[PDB]
Order: C-alpha cells, then sequence, then structure tokens
C-alpha cells in the first residue's frame, strides 16, 4: 500500500540486540551505498552527513507532507508559506531567552522526582525521572492538567508507535495502536479548548485561540494539531534523551565520572548523547519533483526517509563518529533537523537534559542494573529503550 515507509523497520534490522544499537548496520550501509531504494519499504534510504541537511535544506525539493492520510493538521507536516505563517505564531515562545525564567522550576521538578528514589535500592530512571519530568514541563507550558503522567505517557507514545515489519497484519496492528492514541488525545484537547474557548487563561493554548492568520482564528483543527505535537515531541523524544545519556554513563562509567568532576561538561554530553543515541534516527520526507541525487535519481512523489543516526557518525564530517567523546570544540549533529522545521524545542530539550543530567550527577555515582533485559521502544525512527534500571552506589 501507500503506506509511510518511516514506520516500517529496514529488513537489515533484525535482531533485539540489533534495534537497541543499530549504528554499525548504519554505517555499514552508507559505505556500501549512501543512497538506496528499499524495495520492501517503497523509499530511498539518505546515509551521508552532506546529503540528509541538503534534503533538509531544500523544502521546495523534499515536502513535510507525509501525513499518512493521518489526522497531522501540525507545522511538522506543512511546506511554506502555511509552516511559515503557523510557526511564526509560536517560534519566540521557545528561545533561550523565552525560557530561561522556567530554570529554576525545572531544577526543582527534578529534585522532588529524585526524592521520591532517595530510599529506593533500585529504580528506572524512565519511569521514575525521565518520563515523567519532560511531561510535568510541556503540560505546564501548554497551560493542561496532566496529573495521571502514566496515562499521557502511554498514549503520547502510541502516537510514536511504529510496524514490527512490512507485513498488512503489523501495520494494522500499528494503526490500531496509534487510533487509541488520537481517540484519547484529541478527546482530552478538544475539552480543554472548547473550556479555554469559554475563559481564556494564561497559557499557550489561550494564545492559540486569540492569534489571528490572514484575519482568521485558528481552525480547531489546527489549534489541536499545534496541542497534540507539542505535548507528543516535547516529552516522547526528551525522555529518551535523558534515559540515553544515563544509558550511556552507565555503559562508559569513564564519562560519567569525568563530567560529575567537571559540571560545566554537561552542555557537551547532552550535545553528544544527541549525536551518538539521536531520540529521533530518521527524518521523513517526500519528494515534491523529480530531484537527481547521485546517480540516484529520485522521482517526484516518492518517499525519502533520510537517516540522522547515520549522519551524526559519517566519518566525513565527525572526528572520532563511533566514540563517545564529551570535549568535542563543535557538533553540528542534525538530532533536531535542519533548517526551517528545526526543531522548535531545542532549547528546552537542552535545559530538561542539562538540569536531569547535573541533578543526577551531584546525587552520586550510579551503576545499571545488571542482568537485565532490554526492551527497545517499537519505533524505528525512534530509539531508546521501555525501562532502565539504575541504583545509586
Ligand atoms: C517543547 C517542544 C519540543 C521539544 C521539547 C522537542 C524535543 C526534541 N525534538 Fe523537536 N520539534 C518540536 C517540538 C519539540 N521538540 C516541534 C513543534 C517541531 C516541528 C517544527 C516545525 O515543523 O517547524 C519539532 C521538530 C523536530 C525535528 C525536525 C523534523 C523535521 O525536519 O520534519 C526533529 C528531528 C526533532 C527532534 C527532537 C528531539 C531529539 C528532541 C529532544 C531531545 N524535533
Ligand atoms: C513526534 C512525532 C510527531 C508526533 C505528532 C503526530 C501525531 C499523530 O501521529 O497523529
Ligand atoms: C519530532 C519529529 C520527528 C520526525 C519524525 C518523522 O520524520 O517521521
Amino acid at each position: 500500500e501507500n503506506r509511510y515507509a518511516n514506520l516500517i523497520p529496514m529488513q537489515e534490522i533484525k535482531s533485539v540486540e540489533q534495534q537497541l544499537y543499530p549504528f554499525d548496520i548504519y554505517n555499514s550501509l552508507r559505505q556500501e551505498a549512501p543512497i538506496r531504494y528499499d524495495e520492501s519499504r517503497n523509499c530511498w534510504d539518505v546515509f551521508d552527513y552532506e546529503t540528509v541537511k541538503y534534503i533538509l535544506k531544500n523544502p521546495s525539493l523534499f515536502s513535510s507532507k507525509r501525513a499518512m492520510e493521518e489526522r497531522q493538521e501540525s507545522i511538522l507536516m506543512m511546506d511554506p508559506p502555511k509552516h511559515t505563517k503557523l510557526r511564526n505564531l509560536v517560534n519566540k515562545a521557545f528561545t533561550p531567552r523565552a525560557i530561561q525564567h522556567l530554570e529554576g522550576h525545572i531544577e526543582e521538578i527534578a529534585d522532588y522526582l529524585l526524592d521520591e528514589v532517595s530510599s529506593k535500592e533500585k529504580f528506572d530512571i524512565v519511569e521514575d525521572f525521565a518520563g515523567p519530568l519532560p511531561i510535568i514541563v510541556i503540560a505546564e507550558l501548554l497551560g493542561v492538567p496532566i496529573q495521571d503522567r502514566a496515562l499521557f505517557k502511554k498514549y503520547s507514545d502510541d502516537l510514536v508507535s511504529g510496524a514490527e515489519n512490512n507485513s498488512d497484519e503489523a501495520f494494522a496492528k500499528m494503526m490500531q495502536k496509534r487510533n487509541e492514541g488520537v481517540i484519547f488525545l484529541q478527546g482530552y484537547f478538544k475539552e480543554i479548548i472548547a473550556e479555554r474557548q469559554q475563559n481564556k487563561q494564561e497559557d499557550l493554548i489561550s494564545l492559540l485561540l486569540e492569534a489571528e492568520i490572514d484575519g482568521e482564528h485558528l481552525t480547531e483543527e489546527e489549534v489541536l494539531g499545534f496541542c497534540i505535537l507539542l505535548l507528543v515531541a516535547g516529552n516522547e523524544t526528551t525522555t529518551n534523551l535523558i534515559t540515553n545519556g544515563v544509558r550511556y554513563m552507565t555503559e562508559d562509567v569513564d564519562v560519567q565520572n569525568e563530567v560529575r568532576r567537571d559540571i560545566s561538561l554537561v552542555p557537551n554530553l547532552v550535545e553528544e548523547t544527541l549525536r551518538y543515541y539521536p531520540p529521533i534516527q530518521a527524518i521523513g520526507r517526500i519528494a515534491a519533483e523529480d530531484v537527481e541525487l547521485g546517480e540516484c535519481k529520485i522521482k517526484r512523489g516518492q518517499q525519502v526517509i533520510s537517516w540522522a543516526a547515520s549522519a551524526n557518525r559519517d566519518s566525513a564530517k565527525f572526528e572520532w563518529p563511533d566514540t563517545f567523546v564529551v570535549h568535542r570544540k563543535t557538533n553540528p549533529h542534525v538530532s533536531f533537523g535542519f533548517g526551517i522545521h528545526f526543531c522548535l524545542g531545542a532549547p528546552l530539550a537542552r535545559m530538561e537534559g542539562k538540569i536531569a543530567f547535573t541533578k543526577l550527577l551531584e546525587k552520586g555515582g550510579f551503576s545499571k542494573v545488571q542482568n537485565q533485559s532490554l526492551k527497545p521502544i517499537d519505533s524505528p525512527f525512534v530509539f531508546g529503550v521501555k525501562k532502565y534500571e539504575i541504583a545509586f552506589n
């Protein structure tokens, strides 16, 4: 069928171990052919850094309109000029300057979460820390109560899940799970939107209902698209940033110790986690016209999957591509994308990661619980684990 290839795993990724560390496979594929058509998924894969960046930089050539006849009327799936107008509503809300005032409060949220576990021998960094903290932050930004964090996590995670394979049964099981998260989350936000239409508040949702574009209010679908995209993007990725950073720091305790002993290295650590364990592995696009990249001729309308996970380790751009380095003078990864769709939340994600890692490090040395069976999140464009247990020494 005409299915989104970014939800369907490559055939080159087979075992669970490979899902937990697919980067050697991506590097082999990059070397064999940095651009290849995958007949199992009816798409091109692009693995090299230069071409990924070129795709993201050329929205006129590679369109973001890739909704799978799905309910995603958000800027993520829009092209200029509509993308420009809707994004200009929110861009000033997510700058470094706009968020600086949240620093103390995010530190307070992290302190409170680590207090719920101080007297716990071992704990799940996902359930007890990395999961809650991003959800709490984005809910306060949106103006939405989320006191049942586990409920919203479940359905937010649903909207990112992919297919086990390219079969018909796997795709149907995937759409069933995605549809459940749409029902609850669309419904919840429709109710909050109606509540804000009746009585405005000092929150993002209320601002979106007052804002005018081309002399008219936003459609309900458009406000809903903002609400869900901001919710899901705001928490699912950031949780994997924190978890993946804690994963690497308990796989390589040398790095953990170094950064704990020189806390000014936390920003580099955040960037290197994003490069080395990118929460988002692949970004989709649709060819807007025929495009000749190499010898490879991309025909208008074909799916084009750009692998940030591979671009981040392209040795043509990165020294020591497969080594975790906390002393890099620059780190031009594409884990937040590039160009007009560049991650709106990157300053917020970077602040949350910086505070999350700092609070963990300051609480002392910590180790992974050995003899656990890690479970990768079931989505091929995501990289993270469902659970990750650690303990303080
Ligand atoms: C708050 C909020 C938020 C947050 C926190 C975030 C966080 C994040 N994120 Fe973001 N993003 C977002 C919001 C967000 N986000 C949005 C809204 C978007 C869309 C934009 C446009 O489209 O323009 C993005 C976008 C984006 C992109 C691009 C895509 C394309 O190109 O298409 C990427 C890659 C990302 C990633 C990410 C990560 C990795 C993280 C963590 C770490 N993001
Ligand atoms: C983080 C990926 C984008 C999430 C927003 C799209 C919601 C949906 O699937 O309907
Ligand atoms: C938060 C947006 C990540 C990009 C997901 C995709 O391109 O399918």
